[PDB]
């Protein structure tokens, strides 16, 4: 409740109109198994932390920042305690996404791999 | 268990993507195999993010060619798409939200306020769901 609260004041800062609001990209997909589930919503608190240290950040000279400081204690513990499996997954697939595609040796390393990828890939479906 | 056509156009590739031994084998493989424990979600949800990734690299490997390589790649990326497509499409999807997710742009005050309106909407959701009895004992299992 004192998050609920904390919100509305915020909400008064990070203020913009409906024309912003509607027009553009909805921010976030939507939810999509229970294991299926998790995961999203931790890749979901993953934003918000990420979302709020730039909010923080972005505030000048550098109540608000108090406001700020709560959230992101409360989306920290919640990923920290009920999310740790779905965040070390979640690293692994960010990993993926950091892989050098235009370099001649990750190139030749990832082709060399690809035979046991595809094998292991192929084996955990027909199973 | 792989073609064998796959296995003997990957080798026919290698003679053009040819590296010393020493730089092959420094210790850090491109994908880890550590991912490859705990759940069949799991394993099937990585997988399909390798599988990915190997699309995106072999698209570069085409751009980076210039003017049997060409063909062979083709074949490679081929066969990588069609067991995608195939066996890998809830997980794509999936992996299509993760990525999205990714990309927001946090420094834009307008996303900000934006994913401010859904927060405890998201909270609230993300704290029900994390105790089901199942994700609680499962969670349990592991102390």
């Amino acid at each position: 409740a004192r998050m609920n609260k904390t919100i509305q004041n915020l909400l008064q800062h990070y203020n913009i109109s409906n024309k912003d609001r509607f027009n553009g990209k909805p921010v976030f997909p939507k939810e999509p198994r229970m294991e299926t589930k998790m995961l999203f919503m931790g890749g979901v608190l993953e934003t918000y932390e990420k979302l709020i240290g730039q909010m923080l950040e972005q505030l000048p000279n550098t109540s608000v920042r108090t406001d700020l400081n709560y959230i992101l204690k409360k989306v920290q513990e919640l990923r920290t305690n009920r999310f740790k499996e779905q965040s070390k997954l979640l690293q692994g697939l960010h990993d993926l996404g950091d892989i050098k595609m235009n370099n001649f040796i990750i190139q030749s390393k990832a082709l060399w791999e690809l035979q046991w990828m595809y094998e292991e890939a192929s084996s955990l479906s027909n199973n």
